[PDB]
């Protein structure tokens, strides 16, 4: 493949050579004749050579010329439509991708929202929260698929599913990019509950999100989440959960986040 | 070493036969020799099977593996040791890592800050900025180099060397890490820009900080940037600058963050309400 060549170019910016790198056990050949696209390399042996080039395993899949994941593939495709609200290069796409059961069940999801003559049947999305059950841990994957396709999940299952992604997320503590994202999906899971005065589920999440929250920075989920858990606490009767909303609203006028804004203070304007 | 037996596992919670795995690159029975940990595997079959099970490669190392990378292991012990403001196990950590030159340094500048009898020499930082200066594309590792050892870096080659990591990092569309730290290290060297009065380095900070942070979250760093942005407007006569930087103070009170919001009113009354002469 050209792994070999994105190698050899991240090698060489670090001006370090092929026989600083090679050893007792991995020879300057070897690394070479990878290098050169003629011959392969285990992943063990990939792996040891980028630590010994300070190169996170991300970054050199990421730096690696197109080889973007066939998942996120769809998923820049699909962004792109939509920002454009352009339906017709929605279909083509859901077109593309009949053969695969999950993916166009988001992309039905996704354009439902934009265009009513396409939904997920309840079929499909009963496919996907059976697989999305099943699985060991969720990983960027599951997760997006969760966030593109609540809306057509029934309340119980949805919780359900947000409880089993909580509990077996793949994270590391290098990459919080998928702990960020079950955050949100969480305090997404905690709104309907509110909404619905469904307060066992409440009192769950709102465990859950704090723990996500601790020694963590992510200012935008902890601003998000303390509307929500004022929220929360005025559908309760404690008057306090205005002066948290409201400070959440002061937050996002503050740094101009005006479409957050807008979009929580109409929520507010309702609703009280 | 076992990495077959962490992809079975995840494939079969995924509910996926190895059948439906096998193509012209990988057959059925070489697929089942690796998940029974009788063979390795090359690197870009590996990754087309983890394609085709959507498992991204990070999160397939961090499940198997149970140990980090050389710099990370490092990275959480001296967190963890810093967090305990313990001098004696800095040293002693110092010492295991004593072969490692950039390392080093990044450790002795690190534990200077709660122990000041020891320092990195300018020789040990001169040999780091120039090994920043001659990489061609910034990663994590360069980043944090920098930014931990920022404070013994005279500020023309902070500078100057803010210029070189953020014009040449490596961009992720799906991993802001990098992105981020970077974000945090131009707004620090634009504070040290705005003290000295170079506002030249300031407007051209300003403008970079301005495109990182958009379309982002990183409500942190833009509630740093509103501080920061309305000292650098205070300093240049606009009295609305201290309605920004009183502005972020409640952002941090607000959402309990007593220590950031500590630090930043020390540093508001000692140059809004400090020491006036004449
Ligand atoms: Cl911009
Ligand atoms: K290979
Ligand atoms: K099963
Ligand atoms: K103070």
């Amino acid at each position: 493949k050209e792994l070999g060549k994105t190698l050899r170019r991240l090698r060489q910016g670090k001006q370090v050579s092929i026989s600083s790198l090679a050893d007792e056990h991995l020879s300057k050949s070897q690394i070479s004749r990878f290098e050169r696209g003629e011959s392969e390399i285990s992943s063990s042996r990939l792996l040891n050579l980028l630590d010994k080039l300070n190169i996170t395993i991300d970054e050199f899949v990421s730096t690696h010329s197109k080889t973007h994941t066939h998942f996120f593939t769809l998923l820049s495709r699909v962004r792109k439509y939509y920002a454009e609200k352009n339906v017709a290069k929605l279909l083509k796409l859901l077109e593309d991708y009949a053969h695969k059961d999950y993916e166009s069940t988001m992309i039905k999801a996704i354009l439902s929202s934009i265009e009513p003559t396409v939904e997920p049947s309840e079929e499909e999305v009963t496919r996907l929260t059976d697989y999305l059950f099943s699985v060991e841990q969720w990983g960027y994957y599951e997760i997006i698929l969760l966030g593109n396709c609540s809306r057509f999940i029934n309340y119980n299952t949805l919780f359900l599913l947000t409880k089993e992604m909580v509990t077996s997320f793949a994270y590391s503590e290098q990459n919080k990019t998928n702990k960020t994202l079950v955050t949100q999906l969480s305090i997404n899971c905690l709104i309907i509950s509110i909404d619905y005065s469904y307060f066992d589920h409440s009192h769950y999440l709102i465990e859950k999100i704090e723990f996500l929250l601790r020694d963590e920075l992510n200012f935008y989920e902890k601003t998000v989440f303390l509307y929500v858990h004022g929220y929360y606490k005025l559908k309760q009767g404690q008057v306090s959960g205005k002066d948290d909303m409201r400070q959440a609203l002061q937050i996002f006028k503050y740094l101009g986040e005006d479409a957050l804004y807008y979009s929580y203070k109409e929520h507010y304007r309702k609703e009280v």
